[PDB]
């Protein structure tokens, strides 16, 4: 049967000829495929930490809005005080006073005056 | 009694004077303790609003905290989708391709079997 | 002769549907993968700008931020401004009050009226 | 006429003497009005230093911001064109695909014309063979 096994071959020859030719194109996607699919994943991290930054970015300006927020109270009770003490300080001042040693300087010159008559 | 007269019109007299001039004082300290109050009160009545001020800036900055706990919440969700739908693709082409790999392999025992059916039916 | 020609053609169909039905399943292979991976592509484009608007979400939080600080800087330079003025508004007032007590020491009248009183009343 | 000399000299001196306690009085009180103005303007330095502070560090953070921002908008841009790269690599694979099948479908160059001819030519070489 020399003659059927000869054009056996050549039709198995005619199909994976045919068949390699769609894996080649396979392969060739594939690869290309592939490699762009990669260089993706690493530009999708850093697109990811540039996610990141801006979202520290705000957390960093809520950090300014509290410092500002203790900074401005610091101050306000630091005035508070200062003023508080000019008052209480005025309020001594009041209690140290002189209508008395008026009288005393007019007492004595009533002598002065009593005398010389 | 006219020497005794006379000692009493001078110490009245002084004492007058001496009311007089203590009045002329209380008037003028009193006078600047009136500046003095109207100043603190003005003073404390700005105190006063910058410490609503302070309250207002804080309640408008909590709720900015709160909404920006949301929009990082949803945002760190839509970064984890994006890494999913990266690893599903792969996927589906790593697959695809082992399929088209195994059908090859499986690839043929058919037209064998028919060569040998042909050939058989022509004996 | 004729039979031969007969077990020939129904060979050559059975060849023919073989060939075709392998044909047939590598595309439909190539069809269900390429209509998932366009199916994700899609979604994915979808989730990548979904993204952004999360994205641009974050820098109107930040402009609305900043937009808070200029209005609390304002603001505290308002208050700063009319407490400097109460202030100096004092300090000044402090001073016309000043002026007007070097008339006070009336304590030179007094002090006459005083003296001619016990000078008449002693010659 | 020594009297009226004494008496008028008298009062002087006592006038000033009254004259200079409330001088002193007014001095005590100005000293302090005076350190409590310092103070007080020192606080106000500090506090105006404060301002200027926050908006320096604000203004910086809104820079970084700024940059930040533009260096991500790039990165979709770059997302976008690994998009379309892949859509094109696929697209052409499919392209590919139905090319090679048009081309293994035509009636006179194709596989089953490359199988029809083998199989007539096993035909007729076993037809010559058995006569």
């Amino acid at each position: 049967k020399a003659s059927f096994k000869a054009s056996n071959q050549k039709i198995e020859q005619i199909w994976k000829t045919q068949q390699e030719e769609i894996q080649k194109l396979n392969n060739e996607y594939s690869q290309q495929f592939m490699n762009v699919l990669q260089q993706w994943e690493l530009d999708i991290q850093k697109f990811e930490e540039q996610g990141e930054k801006l979202s520290n970015l705000f957390r960093q300006q809520q950090k300014i809005f509290q410092q500002s927020r203790i900074v401005q109270s610091q101050r306000m009770k630091a005035i508070k005080q200062i003023h508080e003490q000019f008052i209480k300080s005025l309020e001594d001042v009041e209690k140290n006073n002189t209508q008395s040693e008026l009288k005393k300087e007019m007492a004595m010159l009533q002598k002065k005056v009593m005398m010389e008559t």
